[PDB]
């Protein structure tokens, strides 16, 4: 069951999988913010930009749209530069394209969630809807999911009583 060699990677790992028995199945008993916060201090991954990657495969389900603007300041502690940003956005990548297809089509509303918080920039947004990566997932998946993101960028781009 344990990794037996530690590694940055395997702390990284370690503070997902804790995130992921904590939570249950629903997300119903996710760690309150300050928890994941103090956590991820405790597991030194808050100085690792792939930590957005870890959270946005392991905080959210298929509720997806309604969770992901509940953690605002939360993002605004951990994700401290735009590479935190497009490793959160790799870990939206991989959580659609790998495991949860069928969520796909929520792509540009999380991306309108995203938006309207200030969560992830306009231009991570527009790279990850404008360019196919080999970085989180494999190409024809990256093609799948970020495809997806096109109305959503075609807004960006066109953008009393």
């Amino acid at each position: 069951s344990p990794e037996f060699v530690n590694s940055e990677l395997t702390q990284l790992d370690e503070y997902g999988e804790w995130i992921l028995e904590q939570a249950g199945e629903d997300k119903e008993n996710l760690p309150s913010d300050v928890e994941l916060y103090k956590k991820a201090a405790e597991l030194d991954v808050l100085n690792d930009p792939k930590i957005g990657c870890v959270l946005a495969q392991c905080l959210f389900d298929e509720d997806i749209v309604n969770e992901i603007a509940e953690h605002n300041a939360f993002f605004t502690k951990i994700l401290v530069t735009p590479e935190y940003e497009k490793n959160f956005m790799g870990g939206i990548e991989r959580f659609l394209g790998l495991e949860h297809k069928d969520l796909i089509p929520l792509l540009p509303k999380i991306l309108v969630q995203l938006y309207n918080n200030d969560i992830i920039s306009e231009e991570e947004i527009m790279r990850f809807g404008t360019k196919s990566s080999k970085k989180f997932v494999p190409k024809e998946v990256s093609k799948k999911v970020r495809r997806a993101a096109k109305p959503f960028i075609t807004w960006l781009e066109t953008a009393e009583l």
